[PDB]
């Protein structure tokens, strides 16, 4: 049939775009996805990666993982129970997560049923012609044509996909996609990658591992979580270690084979070896463009595989747009959502708007978690003559009593010292993701450190640290650190 | 002889003291009655918050939270013998005691490792407008430990629980004794609808022995006057859902010791109840008496708090009052801000006034409140058109947790004329942490569109603040309605 807009991918960005165009601009909209509910074989489905195999399940599972800390920490506050009766039933967690995800899948289905002028098509979308999306049975372009959709405008919103290194024994390794469906919690697991997904999963597995289990995280580079504040990177390495995770830095899997008992035998380029039940590859995500047959319309790609866009999410081909991870800009659900909103307003509203990819509040659901917004000091040091760093690090009192004396809360404010303007705020510790949200609004309003210090604290909180730093800890002048 | 003499080594008194000494190389004496926490005088070096307020309360509310975490864990697949679960109150109090003592010791450190700054022990009162007398007791006619000369005198003696003069008030405790109970009460009546009564009901609720019952009574119809109405009704539910009994329109007429040591409480409605503890938390009042304010003519207010202008100045030159003795917003960070402003003014020659508007604060209820600025009722009497944005969802984790009663409430009250945020009110896990940076937003004159144009952090409760674009209703010239004309 004929549509004002065809969206390929029913994810974070695609549903924002498709709903807005139908409901706010009264366009006739078609959206395509490969599955109506979560899990094998295509993992992402109606709802997107975040709903099905990202933010949503992972948050529920980290929340589950956090009770390992609460059960132990309760004792400092005089809670007593039979420690030897304690089991982390991973099957109950997964079943709980699956229902939660299926409920979302179902509500999106009902949304398509209940919303006139917004139509779902199941299967594989690809570009036939610059105004025709073909929906097929499989990813294979030979496969049978379920639909052919005439389209004034086409939005590519197919998101990203885990990266698997071409090494021998790749086949004995999983991504985060399979991790969400492990039938049993691995006794020993290697997470491969120093990024948020490896770290967040190392925490999940560490809490639900059967007795005498072990979690190992490996990263090629010296220090996990590049892109994050360096003090936070080092402090989070220490606090993961304190909770019994083995962080193997400057190490990479050369090869995986099977022990005769089917457990996975890891050889690191360093001549180290490890035997584990699971190797989870979390080394990167690449934009999903192969199946889109973008050759048929000549949509400009990067070598990486990303769809190249201007600031308004417009491709080199007019009437064809891309938003979300497929653009390989910032791979976060609220950024994809913002891109979809901004696009539809631009194209169908004539309310021209670009997404601002700077000063984007984000979190890592590590144990403990990270909250961050804006520049780290190294980046700011290259762009500003004078950078001030305000830093407060302290084990909070609750965590003297709790027994987790290692759980130091870190708060860091990075400023342009020439005028006090806050460039970056970086938090590690319980509450960090909740604290940082309204800090996003502060940086949109060009808050200065005097706007933080002059704000009266909420006490007792971790957050009030942000409002109690009067004096820099150190500086960068012309890119050079100075204590 | 001292540049500054401070009566009270509390939240307000120490900030002024340390700032004066370390920023303006001034010479400061601080008076308090006690060097560490607990009986006989409860407050000590560090003040009410450190010794018998925010600090031990937050530790004890954190303890209480484990009752919820242990239950909730099951939804995520945690399995243990529920029948083995015990709440060792005695452990909690010992742990709290050690935590507070370390802070008492931390503050003694500060006075030591700080030149000019020196602690004097005993009771401050005013002899003359430039001489403080540290006595041995709260009797004006006890020995004179010291005579102190003062170019400037700061009054920071804080507040004190009010005990309603009913028959058998000697059988009741304040929050002061609640912190040192040797055993957790099985039956407890917390008297009052304020944050202290509500917080303590939560604590007693988690540590009560088996067959236990926490009852909260309030003299009027709805707890937490001065907080957002939606939140007041919601907290009331969630406390009920967690087995706390809320008695509204009820107030004790008297208390009698039963022969077994328990308390027979007779209400005004004629209702009775037996409880192991009656904790009165009906209000706190400024510690004005033991200063002798007849004896230099400092003027109190129609409510008993030291009268101050915006610079914390009394009618008497050289004499200031900050914190709870001023009987305004009884919060530690307000005391601290006042003290910092006073010293930056008087000694720093950088005059600065505390902003008593747009103050972020919290109730460590289970679950907690975080709030900053005007509730809609107040806004609606000041602004022609007021918009209320409201989102109330049980967050997903509390589907699986089994605590479906834990609804997160996010309210933004705006000036609808220009969209300026007047108030933000949160109920739910994380509300006190969420609200701090909301305080900064309101100082920067954040509009509702600064919130909704900010990209959310997903998944959080906080991101709901950045997802509200459409008012839920309005007040127009004081009048509530779904729609504008
Ligand atoms: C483990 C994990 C955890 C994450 N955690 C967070 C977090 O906590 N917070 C956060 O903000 N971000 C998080 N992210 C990132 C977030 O999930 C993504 O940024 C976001 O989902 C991308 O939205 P999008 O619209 O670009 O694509 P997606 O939401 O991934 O949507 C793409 C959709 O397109 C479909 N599709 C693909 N190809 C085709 C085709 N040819 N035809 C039809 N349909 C197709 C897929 O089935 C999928 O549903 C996480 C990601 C992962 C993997
Ligand atoms: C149970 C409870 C919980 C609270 N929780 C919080 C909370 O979570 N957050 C929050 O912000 N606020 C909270 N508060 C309020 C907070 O404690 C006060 O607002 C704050 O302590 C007031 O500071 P201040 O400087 O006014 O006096 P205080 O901190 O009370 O200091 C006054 C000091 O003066 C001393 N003193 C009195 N008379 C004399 C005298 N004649 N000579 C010498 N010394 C004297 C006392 O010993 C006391 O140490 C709570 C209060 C209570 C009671
Ligand atoms: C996707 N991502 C990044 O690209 C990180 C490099 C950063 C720090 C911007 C991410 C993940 C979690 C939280 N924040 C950001
Ligand atoms: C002390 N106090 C009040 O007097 C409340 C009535 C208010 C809302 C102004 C308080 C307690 C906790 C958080 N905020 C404020
Ligand atoms: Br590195
Ligand atoms: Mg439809
Ligand atoms: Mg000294």
């Amino acid at each position: 049939k004929a549509f004002d807009l065809v969206v390929i991918g029913a994810g974070s960005g695609g549903l924002e775009a498709g709903w807005n165009a139908a409901t706010l601009y009264g366009k006739r909209v078609a959206v395509v996805d490969v599955q109506t509910s979560h899990g094998p074989p295509f993992y992402a489905a109606l709802g997107g990666t975040c709903v099905n195999v990202g933010c949503v399940p992972k948050k529920l599972m980290v929340t589950g993982a956090q009770y390992m800390d609460h059960l132990r920490e309760s004792a400092g506050f005089g809670w007593e129970f039979d420690g030897s009766s304690v089991k982390a039933n991973w099957k109950k967690l997964i079943a709980a997560k699956n229902e939660a995800v299926l409920d979302i899948n179902k509500s999106y289905e009902g949304m398509f049923n209940d919303t006139e002028g917004l139509d779902f098509f199941l299967g594989w979308g690809s570009l036939e012609s610059k105004n025709v999306v073909v929906v097929r049975e499989t990813a294979d372009p030979k496969s049978a044509v379920k639909e052919r959709l005439q389209a004034d405008h086409i939005l590519l919103a197919t998101g990203s996909w885990p990266q698997m290194p071409a090494i021998p024994g790749i086949e004995h390794c999983i991504s985060s996609n399979e991790a969400f469906y492990l039938p049993e919690p691995p006794r020993r697991v290697l997470t491969v990658g120093g990024g948020f997904i490896s770290v967040e999963f190392a925490g999940i597995f560490n809490a639900y591992k059967p007795p005498g289990g072990k979690v190992t995280l490996c990263y090629r580079n010296n220090l996990i979580l590049r892109g994050f504040d360096e003090t936070i990177r080092e402090e989070v390495t220490k606090q993961l270690t304190a909770n019994g995770i083995e962080i193997m830095t400057n190490e990479n899997p050369a090869k995986v084979s099977l022990n005769t008992d089917g457990s996975k035998h890891v050889t690191f380029e360093s001549g180290k070896t490890l035997d584990v039940d699971v190797v989870m590859m979390a080394i990167g995500r690449i934009p999903r463009t192969n199946d889109l047959q973008l050759g048929n319309v000549g949509v400009k790609l990067t070598p990486k595989g990303g769809v190249q866009v201007d600031e308004f999410s417009r491709t080199n081909v007019p009437n064809i747009y891309a938003i979300g991870d497929i653009t390989d800009r910032l791979m976060l659900t609220p950024v994809a959502i913002n891109e979809g909103a901004a696009l539809v307003d631009t194209v169908f509203g004539n309310k021209p708007r670009k997404t601002d990819h700077t000063r984007v509040a984000s979190a890592v659901f590590s144990i403990p978690p990270i909250g961050t917004c804006g520049l780290i000091e190294e980046v700011a040091a290259k762009e500003f003559e004078k950078v001030a760093v305000y830093m407060s690090s302290f084990t909070p009192l609750m965590h003297n009593i709790s027994g987790s004396k290692y759980k130091k809360f870190v708060a860091k404010i990075v400023t342009n010292h020439s005028d006090g303007t806050v460039l970056g705020v970086h938090l590690l510790g319980d509450g960090a993701p909740e604290i940082i949200q309204a800090v996003g609004v502060c940086l949109r309003l060009n808050a200065k450190i005097s706007d933080f210090y002059n704000t009266i604290g909420v006490h007792p909180t971790s957050a009030e640290e942000l409002c109690s730093m009067r004096t820099p800890s150190y500086y960068y002048v012309k890119g050079e650190k100075m204590e």
